[PDB]
DNA sequence: AGGTAAACGT
DNA sequence: AACGGTATTACCT
């Protein structure tokens, strides 16, 4: 397995794909995707929008989940059945049947953005799991450690792919590789990646 | 005290 | 281009 309370489900995406992805369309369609702002003032490879309760952002002062969407000033989008139900039925495969997500942050990677080695560690709550999900075109995922200079793994992630951490592992650090140019039926010219989290009480 | 921002050179 | 420095600090609460 992946690591302690870690685990990929591979393809296990792959049929609930096609809704998944005009679901994304449509949270879109109200909270654009935007490429935010780090604290310190760079512009982030990865374009973002959120949906459900809670939704990751930055601001001037660090990072934040937010109920209200910074750029639009309304509610993010509730989220999706469609993503409910499958990060639902992906948590409990993957041993976790009791996640109640309230947050999903949607990430999307033309070719060369990356996301920098990291810990999802903000959440209050850090005995839920996080539940990310591999959309459109493939990408190398890094998973380490506890701290940064632990070895990493490197994974392909591809359409459909979920992966899962928790408990020992939930304070991991991973990432992605600059994406590789190149082309998927369902998305095109990207991948998406959904990331399911408890971010509130 | 402790939390936490972090996304260039070799 | 895989690995690691940087926050080895400057601020908040
Ligand atoms: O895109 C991925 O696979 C990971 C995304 C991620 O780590 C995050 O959204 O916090
Ligand atoms: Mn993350």
């Amino acid at each position: 397995p992946l690591a302690a309370g870690a685990v990929i489900l591979r393809r296990f995406a792959f049929n609930a794909a096609e809704q998944l992805i005009r679901d994304i369309n449509d949270v879109a369609s109200q909270s654009p995707f935007r490429q935010m702002v780090t604290p310190g003032g760079y512009t982030m490879s990865v374009a973002m929008t959120n949906c459900g309760h809670l939704g990751w952002t930055t601001h001037r002062q660090g990072y934040l989940y937010s109920p209200i969407d910074p750029q639009t000033n309304k509610p993010w989008p509730a989220m999706p059945q469609s993503f409910h139900n499958l990060c639902q039925r992906a948590a409990t495969a993957a041993g976790y049947p009791d996640f109640q997500p309230d947050a999903c942050l949607i990430n999307r990677y033309a070719p060369g953005a990356k996301l920098c080695l990291h810990q999802d560690k903000d959440e209050p709550d850090l005995r839920a799991p996080i539940v990310s999900v591999s959309l459109g075109l493939p990408a190398i995922f890094q998973f380490g450690g506890l701290k940064r200079n632990d070895p990493l793994k490197r994974l392909l992630l591809e359409h459909g792919d979920v992966v899962v951490w928790g408990g020992e592992s939930r304070l991991f650090y991973h990432g992605i590789q600059p994406l590789k140019a190149g082309f998927h039926p369902l998305t095109i010219d990207c991948r998406y990646n959904l990331t399911f989290r408890q971010a509130g009480k």
